[PDB]
């Protein structure tokens, strides 16, 4: 069909605080996991129309991509760690429901699923 619009990325309204957590998750796990080899299909929302999944928002019906994710760090959308956290966790998991076991790309969510929680079983 057409692409949703991607998520929210910015509340004005949201109040804001700077954590050694949310900065961890930006400075850290955000930066690392953008530079991996597997990063660019998660750099974005998935264009379901350039793809031509038409299927692709019939069946994920909470996207999510590190793109929304840096814009979220970084425009403080943040209150809790736990919530970014669930982000990453929504975005490896809606690869994993879309695609099939052993996909090149299920394995590629996997590998960056796996430096995910390296660099989150070091958060401050
Ligand atoms: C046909 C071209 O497809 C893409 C182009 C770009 C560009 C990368 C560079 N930037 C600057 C522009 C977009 C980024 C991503 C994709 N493709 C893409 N994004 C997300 C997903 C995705 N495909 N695919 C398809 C596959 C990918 C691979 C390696 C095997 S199968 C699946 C199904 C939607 C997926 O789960 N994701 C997240």
């Amino acid at each position: 069909s057409m692409n949703p619009p991607p998520p929210e990325t910015s509340n004005p309204n949201k109040p804001k605080r700077q954590t050694n957590q949310l900065q961890y998750l930006l400075r850290v796990v955000l930066k690392t996991l953008w530079k991996h080899q597997f990063a660019w299909p998660f750099q974005q929302p998935v264009d379901a129309v350039k793809l031509n999944l038409p299927d692709y928002y019939k069946i994920i019906k909470t996207p999510m991509d590190m793109g929304t994710i840096k814009k979220r760090l970084e425009n403080n959308y943040y209150w809790n760690a736990q919530e970014c956290i669930q982000d990453f966790n929504t975005m490896f998991t809606n690869c994993y429901i879309y695609n099939k076991p052993g996909d090149d790309i299920v394995l590629m969510a996997e590998a960056l699923e796996k430096l995910f929680l390296q660099k989150i079983n070091e958060l401050p």
